[PDB]
């Protein structure tokens, strides 16, 4: 029932994705690679002392700090939600094979009993109202670019100067490209302006994943991760197979001479997609202004910073429901892309821009290396973009596409199961906008705090409260999906954007507090996703620019966890046993070295200026800028720090571009 076309690297369609330069040619051909990450300078993830440390620590902490999660998934007591065995992976060595990305998610959605469009007129008005509220009265801002990020297809440049030139040229030629696409001239738009082609698939590590200890055998068991073979991916699951990837690490001894202790596994690998930068630049020029609007006007629902910022909102609720979405990106509906595009057109957005936006969400995908002897295949024909992959991770507005889908999905759930008395407030477009604008500001008796697939749903006192409790009960039972749009359940140990909601004996939001997740501190410190990249001279271009700095923000981030001191002492004791060294002293030296190095990058910082002016967010972001992609935003970071990590295209060029896109 319609298989996606697939082309080998040798085919002209795939060759046209890679420019005649070394980096682009190497990206096309790069074979499956694996190896121990440099966890910290001079320390490999597979160092026997380090693995001994992880074995002792994971065992000790699980033993002394068992999970304290009630029947309703509320975390209490010690603030622990699971075992500490997630650290037991051979970081840098992936599970084999990684998945082939599904070319079409239509069958996947239909088989999961999810809708192929808005179910009712109300829902149609609410999704359209979300577009109207989000894309409205936008103010131009400079187009900010992450330092060291790739331009991907076709140039594969990491040079800031080249990236600035590409973005400026893209804003100049986006109209001409979009008009070519409106005429079905995708090849011309790509050939002339590099707008089109495909997403470049890279496989990224999820460094920690579920591991359990079988009491009967005393053997560890890793969580099975289902992967699609090539046949399954091109047929949207009609043919081929979906099977468990192998996390068995025994192979490392034979292949690499690495001693593998018992109960240590290969890492979970996730697909990540890099977009063609010339196509993303015009999209990002609108996406950043949208973020600024939603994080300002709709800050209640959308702008999340500290544990206290979150706590102030939640404390006022009579009921707090922490939801979970199954595989958000792969289930994300193409009908939403079409609805968004249709509404933008109705608002008066430039048709050429809407076509670029639509095209970015139908684009083919170039598969690199999921396993040895596999990959190097283009899925979909770039001459006529028609894929249904769900949400591509490298699309210029992915966060906004997930936020738009989910914010409405949760409101619909609250309407359907708890507040039918509010349905009369949604009669047409003006009333749908008025209602949504009030709801997003936290002015209704039904509330939410969300970001993409993470949310907390609230009820104050009122008519909807009783329904709220029935919905929570329905979730606990887990027999009926409460949504026609996505697979929704409750989170087993409710947390929001990394902070655990710690309840007391009362099990009420009013007396509950947000605390940092101690397990995330452990994940970040002992299982980083990337190595230190010691060979990359420019630290601002590394995946972990200043790792040592995280020690300075630790107490601020994690200090409120009931077991904070206990964990730090357990670390010290175990590190002493494994290395014969003080972990605290080791981290204090790393903090000193990184603080000194940082002044080289900050113009306001003198040769030995300390971290006095820096916030804990600034420090966490400098140690892990990936937190800027899922946890925080540009506005949450000090201005002098933002400039270390990003560079921008002038507001003059974006202002002129934006004027041509927008209705008014
Ligand atoms: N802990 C962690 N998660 C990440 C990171 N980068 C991306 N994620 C994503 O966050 C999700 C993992 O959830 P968890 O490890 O259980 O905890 P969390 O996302 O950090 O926070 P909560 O969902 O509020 O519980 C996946 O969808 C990941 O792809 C990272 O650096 N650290
Ligand atoms: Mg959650």
């Amino acid at each position: 029932p319609r298989r996606a076309p697939a082309f080998p690297l040798s085919d002209i369609k795939a060759q046209m994705l890679f420019a005649n330069n070394i980096k682009a040619q190497q990206a096309s051909k790069r074979s499956f690679k694996e190896g121990a990450i440099e966890t910290y300078e001079g320390l490999l993830s597979v160092d026997p002392r380090f693995l001994s440390f992880k074995n002792e620590l994971s065992r000790y902490l699980t033993d002394h700090f068992p999970a304290n999660v009630d029947e309703y998934g509320r975390v209490y007591g010690n603030g622990v939600r699971t075992n500490f065995f997630g650290m037991r992976h051979m970081n840098g060595f992936p599970m084999i094979p990684a998945t082939w990305p599904l070319a079409s998610n239509l069958k996947k959605r239909a088989d999961a009993d999810l809708a192929d469009g808005p179910v009712s007129e109300r829902d149609n008005l609410l999704f359209r109202a979300a577009v109207r509220l989000m894309f409205s009265d936008l103010e131009p801002v400079p187009l900010k670019i992450r330092k060291g990020s790739s331009t991907c297809i076709p140039y594969f440049s990491n040079d800031m100067g080249t990236k600035i030139e590409i973005a400026e040229r893209a804003l100049e030629k986006a109209e001409e490209a979009g008009n070519l696409m409106l005429q079905g001239k995708f090849d011309d738009a790509y050939q002339l302006h590099q707008m089109g082609g495909a997403y470049y698939v890279v496989y990224r590590a999820q460094s920690t994943d579920a591991i359990t200890l079988d009491p009967k055998t005393g053997k560890f068991v890793s969580k099975d991760r289902m992967v699609a073979d090539f046949e399954y991916a091109v047929t949207g699951g009609e043919q081929g197979s979906l099977f468990a990837a192998s996390k068995d690490a025994s192979r490392l001894k034979e292949q690499y001479g690495i001693d593998v202790p018992d109960g240590f596994f290969c890492e979970r690998r996730r697909t990540a997609m890099g977009g063609p930068f010339a196509l993303n630049a015009p999209i990002m020029a609108v996406a950043q202004p949208v973020r600024n609007k939603i994080y300002s006007k709709y800050a209640y629902t959308f702008h999340h910073t500290t544990r206290l910022n979150k706590e102030e909102k939640v404390k006022e609720w009579s009921l707090c429901v922490a939801t979970d979405v199954s595989d958000h990106d792969t289930f994300w509906p193409g009908w939403l892309r079409d609805l968004i595009c249709d509404e933008l057109l109705n608002m008066g957005y430039a048709p050429w821009w809407v076509k670029l936006f639509e095209t970015s969400l139908k684009l083919p995908v170039y598969v690199g290396a999921p396993a040895p002897e596999q990959g190097h295949t283009l899925l979909g024909d770039p001459s006529n973009p028609d894929l249904e992959v769900g949400l591509s991770s490298g699309q210029g507005a992915t966060d906004l596409m997930g936020t738009l889908l989910m914010s409405i999905t949760y409101l619909v759930m609250q309407l359907d199961h708890t507040a039918p008395h509010l349905n009369s407030r949604i009669k047409d477009m003006p009333s749908a906008c008025r209602f949504l604008d009030s709801y997003w500001q936290g002015h209704e008796e039904i509330r939410q705090i969300s970001k993409s697939d993470d949310a907390m749903l609230g009820w104050t006192k009122g008519r909807a409260l009783v329904g709220g409790h029935r919905l929570f009960e329905m979730l606990k039972e887990g027999k009926v999906n409460p949504s026609p749009y996505m697979k929704i359940s409750y989170e087993h140990g409710g947390a929001f954007l990394g902070d655990i909601l710690l309840y007391d004996s009362r099990r009420e939001p009013g007396s509950a507090i947000f605390v940092g997740n101690i397990n995330s501190m452990l994940n970040n410190q002992f299982s980083p996703e990337y190595g230190v990249q010691s060979g990359v001279r420019d630290r601002s271009k590394r995946k972990r620019p200043f790792p040592g700095l995280a020690w300075a923000s630790m107490k601020d981030t994690y200090g409120a966890c009931p077991i904070y001191s206990d964990v730090l002492e357990a670390i010290e004791r175990c590190w002493w046993n494994a290395f014969g060294e003080s972990y605290r002293a080791y981290r204090e030296d790393m903090l000193k070295r990184d603080t000194l190095e940082l002044s080289r990058y900050v113009a306001s910082m003198a040769r030995q200026a300390g971290l006095a002016e820096l916030t804990p967010i600034d420090l966490e972001v400098l140690a892990d800028p990936n937190k800027l992609q899922y946890k925080w935003t540009e506005a949450d970071v000090s201005a002098n720090i933002h400039e270390v990590l990003m560079h921008g295209v002038s507001v003059e060029k974006t202002e002129r571009f934006l004027r041509s896109v927008m209705p008014r």
